[PDB]
């Protein structure tokens, strides 16, 4: 039947789709990206200075594993993704709204870069054959910043799972990343870290799959 939503919810709901459309729009704009890395596995990391946001990172990786498996392992079981991933210490779902959107507190581990956590809303939609994780830093007053860890913010961040052009057994994972670490960190160093952060996620992801 019909369900009703508090204005605060609808707020998060909007954000859940504002983050999605804007991140997809950054992928729709195909050509224009520079290149940051090129792996032995054919893994790629593109970059671009978006007017609205700023310098973003686009991870180009394909995996020799079923798509739906990556789904449950990446979202349905994301709370425990802190196990097979060193770059993250603890991820906790603060609240689920409706079917797609939900707010999370992602606490990532640091040794020259100070520890940083995140409180963001994220939408897990799928047009059937293609699943996609959206998200962006949200304001969850019911979980303010704690002493010790610095609250960094996420820009329009998406992640697309697409069955291989000619192989259902394979999946093309496209991960557009946008973050504002919000430290005093130099401009240069921020680039390489966010890049390797992506290349690492790809590695650990493949390893978990086994």
């Amino acid at each position: 039947s019909m369900t009703l939503y508090s204005d605060q919810e609808l707020a998060y709901l909007q954000q859940g789709e504002e983050a999605m459309q804007k991140a997809l729009g950054i992928l729709s704009n195909q050509e224009g990206w520079k290149k940051e890395s090129q792996q032995d596995n054919g893994d790629k990391v593109m970059s671009k200075v978006v007017p609205d946001v700023g310098k973003v990172f686009r991870l180009e990786v394909v995996v020799d594993q079923p798509m739906e498996r990556l789904y449950e392992e990446l979202v349905e079981r994301m709370e425990a993704m802190g196990e097979w991933n060193p770059n993250v210490k603890e991820i906790k779902v603060l609240q689920k709204i409706g079917k797609d959107t939900f707010i999370t507190h992602e606490l990532a581990a640091e040794n020259l870069v100070g520890p940083r956590d995140f409180v963001s809303v994220r939408c897990a939609k799928r047009r059937g054959s293609t699943c996609v994780l959206a998200g962006m830093a949200t304001d969850f007053g019911n979980m303010p910043e704690q002493k010790g860890v610095i609250r960094a913010e996420h820009g329009p961040t998406c992640m697309v799972l697409h069955p291989l052009a000619g192989s259902p057994s394979k999946t093309k994972l496209t991960w557009l990343l946008s973050i504002d670490l919000k430290g005093w960190l130099p401009k240069s160093i921020i680039n390489q870290v966010l890049s390797q952060t992506q290349v690492d996620f790809a590695n650990h992801l493949r390893k978990r799959l086994e």
